[PDB]
């Protein structure tokens, strides 16, 4: 009776949407476990979802990568399901009344620089690095931060050669406005730096709870670069933040990031404010 995609996932709701097509819940009724199913028409003019189907798969086994659980098509659509995993980072901070305390930053950090370290280990750049795409594990899994949404992800390096694509400007802002680079909104070719960039602007704004330059009214875009770009770093946190961000924009376009030095700029901290390292987040509390 009830829908049940290729008879093995039972079909719930919708959650969101993702860089592209639409996302449902679903029952792993064999597994026993909830699941998360991406749907693209196979009718579309651009596909999408068979290249992030093959990203996932080369960093299957990572930590903090999702499991995918099948790839088929059902009637007018190709299907991808995942594992489930639990509330994104945006939905943390928002349950939280949009205060979390310097210990869960730090310990997110972390993860969050490993996390992208890691992807890039695997020759690509996320490009779209925002709370919404970093998603914490379910059950025992729990303290494990996950990155998704590989989309609008790009290859940055060949496999086998190493060597850096070429710089290129006049490109539309791929990703989301409030947490892109000055580069990115340059028009500039994305790389390496700004992966880790547009993480700096997520730890200040889990720090302020907004960004100096999300409240205004192609516009709206260019009415974001200005703020930004006019706005210093130093323009109340602790320093190693501060620190933290200026090193990413001094990088250079194929330069490769010091992802050690970064987590240890955190950790010093973390252990200088004496919070403990039991992976407690405000959510536990
Ligand atoms: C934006 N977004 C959030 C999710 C998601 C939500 C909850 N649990 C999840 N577990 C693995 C991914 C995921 C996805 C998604 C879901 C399935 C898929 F094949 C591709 N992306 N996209």
């Amino acid at each position: 009776m009830e829908l049940r995609v290729g008879n093995r996932y039972r079909l719930g709701r919708k959650i969101g949407s993702g860089s592209f097509g639409d996302i449902y819940l679903g029952t792993d009724i064999a597994a026993g476990e909830e699941v998360a199913i991406k749907l693209e028409c196979v009718k579309t003019k651009h596909p999408q979802l068979h290249i992030e189907s093959k990203i996932y798969k080369m960093m299957q086994g990572g930590v903090g990568i999702p499991t995918i659980r099948w790839c088929g098509a059902e009637g007018d659509y190709n299907v991808m399901v995942m594992e489930l995993l639990g509330p994104s980072l945006e939905d943390l901070f928002n349950f939280c009344s949009r205060k979390f305390s310097l210990k869960t930053v730090l310990l997110l950090a972390d993860q969050m620089i490993s996390r992208i370290e890691y992807i890039h280990s695997k020759n690509f750049i996320h490009r779209d690095v925002k709370p919404d795409n970093f998603l914490m594990g379910l059950g025992k899994k729990g303290n494990l931060v996950y990155i998704i949404d590989f989309g609008l992800a790009k290859k940055y390096r060949d496999a086998r050669t190493h060597q850096h694509i070429p710089y290129r400007e006049n490109k539309n802002l791929t990703g989301t406005a409030r947490y892109a680079s000055i580069n990115t909104h340059l028009g500039i070719e994305q790389s390496r730096r700004d992966d880790l960039e547009s993480l700096g602007y997520v730890l200040m704004y889990f720090n302020l709870g907004s960004l100096p330059w999300q409240g205004l009214k192609r516009q709206k875009y260019e009415r974001i670069s200005e703020k930004k770009m006019s706005t210093p770093i130093e323009v109340g946190y602790p320093s190693e933040f501060a620190t933290y961000l200026n090193f990413c924009r001094s990088l250079r376009f194929d330069d490769k990031p010091d992802y050690s030095y970064l987590r240890q700029l955190f950790r010093n901290l973390f252990h200088r404010q004496g919070f403990s390292y039991d992976y407690v987040f405000d959510w536990n509390m």
